[PDB]
DNA sequence: CCTGACTCT
DNA sequence: ATGAGAGTCAGG
């Protein structure tokens, strides 16, 4: 715990060396133009403290941040990136992210500090974030030179730490998935949140306004058969009317009491009219609490726009998330949640959303790894597998889906409400068909009990310690990542690498047109209308040729006014 | 704060 | 016991 550093007043050349660890601190969680609260410098000349009002209107240290040839060591650059932007900055150069680092050599230890991170190589010369700003309605910036002593300490951590780092990453083979996939997503991933999506504010609150008045027209109707009022969106409450009041079968329990998920209340429906109206009133109530409500909430006013945060170092399998809000999640099953998305619009006039989907990803993806003839032949013959198995389409997705990735009798039967016996013949007849793939997912269970760990495509890994468990639920359900992990994180193995590709291929091209969102197998743009045609052509080539596998990968696109039309 | 609901891939 | 991965919401 001994640690000496320069609280420097001004910039000098020395901070501003060709390689050093960068800390540009932002401590509210949604970094979306949140305060910089403090820059640490680590590099060959020594340690560094800046105040932000002195750094950031500093034009050396601004074009230092900027400069590419200038390297920095972070962790977390996308928050730093995207707070600059909100700043007025440009941070460039940016050569490693021990946070992405270490997400890639095990997602498990949820890192989300740099105290995390360190542990991982027992380093310890660093306290965790939480112990120096506390938690809750307690958070707060310490005073100055404990702030200060803080940042240092984590930039000098992260000066120690990238050899370690990137040497087990080199061991591991996921040196590459971290220096040329990761770290160049993490830039493309901070443009899009910076852009973020355009709102029709007026459209929305209309929506808005209608919906409330049919919540309570359906509300009324329910408190009808109901022969009572009483609060719908209370499990509880709700429980006592359907199985208690209305004497109504009881399919399930949980811990807490009588299940109302929305399978129960779907078999539910030969016994009494009241919980399909339940089911549609908790339908309408979601669309205006999230879409409506909660979308309002966090849409910036000036602007219209809202900025989502795509947690990149999150997901077990590699995939991203998306939260305040989440616009991976944005209804489209059915058509009333789907108008939701009239509300999404393009940020300039004469614009137009564009959006591009993988066909069948993760089946494509599957028939590769598993070597499967059959499904290998379907693809190659551009079949359709979902619609081969086959609403009924979307019915037989999740079948295909269910499947693969190890669904028992039991819940394909509660499913397609058939008959236990029926279910358990349907998946040996599957099977049956696709040999190759029921070989796989054998063999892959085996290897995970072997090795600890599951891979996917580009070297991304998942350990999975409970594999061997003696307890039936546990193993059960470690087996079942096994099979499931290798494929959903070669998935996003390859978006991501479309997206690094898309962008590069968007720059040569010289098009104005750009990312806006993820949503796992999805990319949705905007551009002017007049870069559409050459997006039809672009957009889905660049997706479909990101990897090569033993099948084509297939992209399907779409084009409007709204996200609805596209 | 946890649970169980609805939302998506 | 009973495909897997996510986030937000109201109720309690
Ligand atoms: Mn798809």
């Amino acid at each position: 715990a001994k640690m000496a550093f320069t609280l420097a007043d001004r910039v000098t050349e020395e901070m501003l060396a060709d390689k050093a660890a960068l800390v540009v601190e932002v401590v509210e969680e949604n970094y979306h133009d949140a305060p910089i609260v403090g820059i640490a410098v680590v590099n060959e000349h020594g340690r560094f403290f800046l105040r932000p009002e002195t750094a950031l209107a500093d034009p050396q240290f601004v074009a230092w941040l900027g400069d590419e040839t200038k390297k920095k060591s972070m962790f977390d650059s996308k928050r730093a990136a995207v707070a600059l932007k909100w700043k007025g900055i440009e941070l460039c150069g940016v050569s490693f992210d021990l946070l992405l680092a270490a997400y890639l050599l095990d997602p498990a230890q949820g890192v989300d500090d740099v105290a995390a991170a360190a542990k991982m190589k027992q380093y310890e010369a660093v306290r965790p974030d939480e112990a120096v700003y506390g938690k809750g309605a307690k958070r707060a910036v310490p005073d100055e030179p404990v702030l200060a002593e803080h940042l240092v300490r984590k930039a000098a951590a992260i000066w120690e730490l990238e050899r370690p780092f990137l040497d087990e990453l080199r061991r591991n083979e996921q040196d590459r998935l971290l220096v040329e996939l990761e770290q160049p997503l993490s830039s493309i991933l901070a443009e899009m949140e910076f852009a973020g999506v355009k709102v029709d504010t007026k459209r929305l609150e209309q929506m808005g306004k209608e919906l409330a008045e049919q919540l309570g027209t359906v509300e009324q109707r329910i408190y009808e058969l109901a022969g009572q009022e009483f609060n719908i969106n209370s499990p509880k409450q709700l429980g006592v009317i359907l199985f208690e009041k209305l004497q109504l079968p009881v399919l399930k329990k949980t811990k807490t009491g009588y299940s109302t998920s929305a399978d129960v209340l779907e078999k539910l429906a030969p016994y009494h009219e009241i919980v399909e109206n339940i089911l549609h009133y908790r339908q309408l109530g979601k669309l205006q609490s999230t879409y409506i409500e909660g979308l309002l909430k966090v849409v910036r006013p000036a602007t219209k726009k809202v900025h989502t945060i795509f947690n990149q170092a999150l997901t077990q399998t590699g995939r991203l998330s998306s939260t305040e809000p989440n616009l991976q999640n944005i209804p489209i099953r059915l058509e009333e949640g789907r108008k939701i998305r009239q509300a999404f619009v393009p940020s300039e006039s004469d614009w137009l959303i564009f959006a591009a989907d993988y066909s069948q990803i993760e089946l494509r993806v599957l028939a590769h790894i598993a070597e499967d003839d059959n499904l290998m032949e379907a693809f190659r013959r551009d079949l359709d597998i979902h619609t081969k198995t086959a609403n009924m389409r979307r019915q037989a997705k999740a079948v295909n889906y269910g499947i693969v990735y190890g669904i028992s009798d039991y819940g394909l039967a509660q499913n397609l409400n058939i008959s236990r016996k029926e279910a358990a013949e349907f998946i040996e007849r599957y099977f049956e068909s696709f040999p190759g793939v029921k070989r796989y997912m054998e063999n892959i269970v085996q290897e995970a009990k072997q090795k600890g760990y599951v891979t996917t495509l580009l070297h991304r890994r998942r350990y999975l310690p409970d594999i061997t468990s003696r307890n039936f639920n546990v193993r059960s359900f470690a087996e079942r990542m096994a099979m499931n992990t290798p494929i959903q994180g070669s998935a996003a193995d390859i978006i991501k690498k479309a997206m690094i590709d898309l962008n590069a291929r968007l720059k040569e091209e010289r098009l104005q047109a750009h990312l806006l969102l993820q949503v796992h197998d999805e990319l949705i743009l905007e551009a002017p209308k007049e870069e559409m045609e050459r997006l039809c052509r672009l957009v889905p080539e660049v997706m479909e040729q990101a990897v090569t596998l033993r099948v084509p990968l297939k992209v399907d696109y779409h084009y409007g006014s709204t996200w609805y039309d596209a």
